[PDB]
């Protein structure tokens, strides 16, 4: 068994998908999860204007709407959350995402006072905080904001993690990685695009990451589909895989092996 | 196989321990982890004055000190963190804990401006926040503060989770639950006490609202984790918390997961 095969098995990626089926599978998964947890009424999701949160958000809103029609229980709601740090660069992709989703409720929680208070408290203790580090603070503050809403509104927090991020460990641990349920887990990036095409999403919702990673989504996706890619791209992917193992396992106990 | 045996297997709890041995096992575990991750130099831990953080903190400091003696590498440090929300009620248990640990470095990060800013932003959006909820916000903000320190000081974050909390799910998910490495995992509550006895800890550091909150005593939790028979009411209570806390004890739920069904 190659490393590639073993990664493909862990992440559950199919070489190709039926989009419509995958839509249905996800919606039913999201409904089943709610039906089993009878005290839960809401799904909560940060909406960034990016492909992942747009798709997940849409799938969640559909699950709620159907479940509400099925049960006649109006307390079922999807809560979209906007989480800008200060005055957000372009709210335009977000606006389109929200329009497409048509969410039951939208809340805007500005994380800037919280993030700034955190950084000030660090700095006052003599801890300088880099841009990267601040970035992780923001992602983790968004986790807090979403869990706070969920604690008040009988909610489960939706995570946007999917196979193309997971293989690369391209998320903040206990940040955007911090969530209850992962509707998009098993899908690679292009597979996400396909689902959005089938849902009729504005083409602008799915057209730096790759430069940060040193590898393209084309390559990541192809690797996840069991295809052969260049050696340099393979080594890059495999670097990220090994590096991100701790993000992909539970906290390390004395009985753990994977890190040894 | 009873549920109890299966819980005991998952959490790795021994009916009894040799404290000195368990001490050594933990320290060596903490050293090995650092040796393997050559870019890491520090362990980082919130110090609350409670038994769990006191013990974990001490075990981590001993790992660092030894490893520093072994390697002659001075960059190895234990970073204790104080994480009060405002002017803390009694910093006294904390003081004793820090005195016992004798940490290389101690940082005080007041979380109040961050927590307050977070609740303000929530409240301004019309989300009322109960005391419980705020409590979880604080535990998560501590997670943030510790990960920020670790990102700056080439650190791993120590978690204080242990078997008596784990079985009950008695932690905030992605809060105090949020950590890199769990030195105390496998130990029940009284086993923690024993290690601290052997380390010479002031008896005040380990001798509850917790038990009232849970509806069950640590005596009972511990005994259940040691494979002993307890009352039916305590058993049913423990087993309630077990099933309820399963989501805190697994990875985020994917479409392939089973444990919740
Ligand atoms: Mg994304
Ligand atoms: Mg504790």
């Amino acid at each position: 068994m190659t490393l590639q095969e073993e990664i493909i098995r862990q992440l559950g990626v199919k070489a190709s998908i039926d989009p419509q089926e995958e839509i249905r599978k996800t919606v039913d998964f999201l409904k089943a999860y709610l039906r089993k947890h009878s005290f839960l009424k809401t799904y909560v999701l940060g909406i960034s204007g990016g492909q992942d949160s747009t798709l997940a958000g849409k799938l969640a809103q559909m699950a709620i709407a159907e479940l509400r029609e099925e049960t006649s229980d109006q307390a079922y709601q999807f809560i979209a959350v906007r989480l800008p740090y200060g005055v957000q660069a372009d709210e335009a992709d977000a606006q389109k995402a929200l329009a497409f989703i048509a969410p039951d409720q939208t809340l805007t929680i500005n994380i800037k006072a919280a993030v700034d208070g955190q950084v000030e408290a660090l700095q006052a203790a003599g801890v300088e905080i880099s841009d990267f580090n601040k970035g992780n603070i923001k992602a983790r503050q968004r986790m807090i904001s979403q869990y706070a809403i969920a604690g008040q509104m009988a909610g489960a927090v939706i995570g946007t993690d999917h196979a193309a991020e997971n293989i690369t460990g391209f998320f903040t641990k206990f940040g955007d990685g911090g969530a209850d349920i992962l509707p998009l887990f098993r899908l690679n990036k292009r597979q996400g695009k396909a689902l959005l095409k089938v849902l009729g999403a504005d083409a602008a919702l799915y057209e730096a990451d790759e430069v940060a990673l040193g590898v393209t989504y084309q390559d990541i996706d192809d690797y996840l589909e069991g295809k052969l890619i260049s050696k340099v791209a393979q080594a890059t992917i495999e670097k990220w895989w090994h590096k991100g193992q701790h993000k992909r396992h539970l906290p390390i106990t004395i009985f753990a092996d994977f890190w040894k």
